[PDB]
């Protein structure tokens, strides 16, 4: 069982924070089936400052981890593999051990 990759989406805000931000890769991924579309309508003016894309990304992983794997392939579906794969090479190994 491998904790690190959770805490890596959770420590990816802001890598995604500036290369994804709350838009349709966030919003099409929770409407996909993760979370309910009721928290897309509150995300939307429910935050004022940054923590708008912060409990966004929290929220992927606070559901379940199943969503985590998903999202690395909605962005490889278009053309994402370089963001992708910094997400994918710390959820396995980090560099060393």
């Amino acid at each position: 069982m491998d904790a690190k990759a959770r805490n890596c989406l959770l420590q990816h805000r802001e890598a995604l924070e500036k290369d994804i931000k709350t838009s349709y890769i966030m919003d099409h991924m929770i409407s996909d089936g993760f979370l309910t579309i009721s928290e897309e309508e509150k995300v939307r003016n429910e935050p004022t400052q940054q923590q708008r894309a912060a409990m966004l990304i929290k929220m992927i992983l606070k559901k379940d981890n199943d969503s985590y794997v998903s999202f690395y392939n909605a962005l490889l579906h278009e053309g994402y593999k370089d963001l992708a794969a910094l997400l994918h090479d710390g959820i396995p190994v980090v560099s060393s051990s």
